């Protein structure tokens, strides 16, 4: 009797047990969703398969969002298992490292900019468009953003631009798809420690500053982000579209550190 | 089973079966909350008692939020039934009628400004402060707001000012109460009857919103039950739109 | 041939040569404006008179903005000197001291809230309304705000709420006054003595703002002059940050 | 005498006396600045040369912002004439036609997305980066954006995403350059009628709606946008950076049509 009962939700970005996508998956499964997952590259298939099985699913598909054919095949393959799709979680972002270390301009090149946007902003509406023919009439699309879209956070740099584009795509997609009853949202999550953050030099300080300065005085968890994800993907949030929802212990709403 | 199981929640602002507080009350009860209600004066005692009965409740209290003594006596009477409070819903908003019709300037007075801000903004942190001694560490406080806080809406007038104050109090409250663990949020609900100019708004929203429909008290209620629950434990200092996407477009062009 | 040539501008809140109001007067005077000034209290009359002479003006008027009849008298008297008014600077902000120190709830009382809103928010549209019969069609109204309207700042507390309502009154005034052609804006000024928490803010802004300096009353004065002039004739309902970009960052990490 | 006396300012995007760049050039020249101009394509050399002559200038340089070599050579050429640069006006934006007509997903393709963001967003911080070694200690860089960055506007589509990134780049540029005294802002101009807008099928409808609903009940003029631009470029605005200033008759701040 969970609030996502019988719902069919496809999740991208589940790379480890630290992943935001892992949190959303746990929360969706708890609430009775049926889940499917995507992965990048042939060799990653046992790993996503093991995660999927621990959520009662054997539904896993390759998708490198850089590649048009993989985006089309993804949904073509999903359709042989699922007649329609109720939920879509887009939890992917990447810019070449040098575009997010040090100075914004030192790390800016046309190629760095192009890649960060292609992968971190473009992919979301491209997934939506590819999904559209099989979306149910009350489907819900969710993307992951971060406060750096709204305000300049030190080495976030080129990713800030691409997150701002992604949030705008949340508004444009809502208008497009809403005519079909489909909802589109983002969660602007607080920082979360993953393996990929080990190469981010200021990450420890960000975590420290957020713990010390957010209203709840704690970093957020993938359980919290997960549960908010599940709500936005459910019928409980049918009044809600085009929204950027902060799940960040309130951090965005303060001027910390003074 | 339900996501508000055993949660004890106090609702202010219930006036009819079409109130947002009614939608929130319905959704909270379905998810397993125990409910309490306020009313403003013996004139509304009977309506409100009867709504509480519908939700299996007998905890109904007078509270005119112009009155500090009534605010304090509320939680003193509440404390005789409940050791601690998990949730507060603020759904009270008022300005004298002339302050929300016609032109902003022409109908503005200090009195009307005073009352609007007193009833519609001050009263939320005031309930919050009077509640604090009995608030559980992971309590959740929810106010209701409107897009007129953010952008100028014809005839919303002094209410737009008072709702902006309301949304800033959400932020200062979250900072103040947060170390304890208490969360503070609003829903910026779309419109939900029968005034002429209301009609025109309802039509414009239905036409122009991303989802091409007005929101319901069911939808607002569910989003509220969510913010009042532990599912929302990551979320505080948020003004969440529940409007069909309307805030997010430039309609009508 | 300065950009406010011939323009007649009334300024409130001039208290010292360290006032934002003093910066705006000075820039306005450099660009060719004629100035008038309000003050509060017969103890202050000679200082405002002295300030006003420094700017080539002998027009000073009493106006306690808490008092309706002084607001009306203000423009009754100004009218005996100027046929029409081109600019208005609203630079008054007050909350009782406890309401801007320490915890938000601790310093929250109805009286503290009522007063902070009455003086800091209500008084802006109130002046606008009283001035309307004598405003030129291309008049420009300017208020001062601060970032605590937007996001919770540590001691700003009650005043955060009043500034939020102030920024909304800017938008509603823009709609209410714009057909005639009047423009209404705010500057959200960064900090510019006394407080130890203040030195803390000053240092934080200086370290973290994109321009790595605090703003001055010259910088806020030049921006005010611009918004008061025909150069800004396209700009209304705006809250312009003059804060070295501070609002635009997450500092301290 | 003028509030931009002795300032040397380079302006892109001047196509005709209807361009926003033309408004800004004219205000700037009135206030005492010396000007230089970019143009795209040799077919346009003559026109832009007459505009520059009209502004008492003969400094015109070719610059397709799609092309790194041209961006680099622009500043190399500019340097043979000017010691330093005090102003930069970025007034350029483009997405393929289909990406700005009709439904957002309809004209969404990877290449349309790439072109829109490359020309409309990337080109701003790239000009700033190429300009950096000659920027004066109080230089001011100014870009033009539009309300479509903030809320979804009906055919604005891919260009809303590009303007959102551009607005985020204002903030990143402002942190990156700001320690050396350099200011960075956008003007979010209300719609302005050029030969390009026509059409753009909805443009007359937008113009009518902005006129009926804006606080000032009128569309903005290039003179108004030009004067605000002139201000941001001056020492009058030396307290102002990382700002997106609306010059749109207050239109952004209302809910129109109800
Ligand atoms: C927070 C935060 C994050 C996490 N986050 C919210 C993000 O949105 C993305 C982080 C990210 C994006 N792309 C890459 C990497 C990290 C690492 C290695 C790589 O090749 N590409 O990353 C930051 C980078 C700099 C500053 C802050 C942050
Ligand atoms: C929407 C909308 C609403 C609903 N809403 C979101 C509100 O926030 C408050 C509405 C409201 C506040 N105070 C009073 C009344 C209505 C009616 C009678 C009375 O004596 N006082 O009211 C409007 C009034 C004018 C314009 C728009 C709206
Ligand atoms: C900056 C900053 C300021 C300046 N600012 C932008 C303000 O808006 C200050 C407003 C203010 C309001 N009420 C009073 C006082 C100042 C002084 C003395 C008094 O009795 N009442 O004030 C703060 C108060 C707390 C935290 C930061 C700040
Ligand atoms: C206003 C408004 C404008 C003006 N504006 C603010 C813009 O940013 C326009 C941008 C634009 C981008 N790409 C192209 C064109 C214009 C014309 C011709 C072409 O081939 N490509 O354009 C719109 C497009 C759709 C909806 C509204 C608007």
């Amino acid at each position: 009797m969970g609030f996502l009962d019988g719902k069919r939700i496809l999740l991208t970005g589940l790379l480890s047990n630290r992943s935001i996508a892992y949190g959303i998956a746990k929360a969706c499964k708890r609430e009775g969703a049926e889940l499917a997952f995507t992965y990048v590259g042939d060799r990653f298939k046992d790993r996503i398969t093991e995660f999927a099985a621990e959520f009662g699913s054997e539904l896993v598909f390759p998708c490198d969002v850089a590649d048009d054919a993989q985006i089309d095949a993804l949904f073509a393959s999903l359709k042989t298992h699922w007649d329609s799709l109720d939920g879509l979680v887009h939890s992917i972002g990447f810019a070449p490292r040098e575009a997010i270390a040090g100075d914004f301009l030192d790390g800016l090149t046309r190629e760095n900019f192009r890649i960060a946007h292609d992968i971190s902003a473009y992919s979301f509406p491209a997934l939506a468009k590819a999904a559209l023919p099989m979306l149910s009439d009350d489907a819900s699309l969710l993307t992951l953003s971060y406060l750096g879209a709204e305000r300049a956070i030190p080495n976030y740099n080129t990713m800030g631009l691409a997150k701002a584009a992604l949030e705008a795509s949340v508004r444009y997609l809502a208008v497009s798809l809403g005519a079909k009853g489909v909802r589109v949202n983002a969660i602007s999550a607080g920082p979360i420690k993953t393996l990929a953050a080990s190469g981010i030099k200021s990450f420890g300080k960000i975590l420290d500053f957020v713990e010390s300065n957010s209203p709840l005085k704690r970093n957020v968890t993938i359980e919290q982000v997960g549960n908010a994800g599940a709500f936005l993907l459910s019928d409980l949030a049918s009044g809600v579209t085009a929204e950027v929802m902060h799940v960040d212990s309130g951090f965005n709403a303060v001027v910390g550190g003074m």
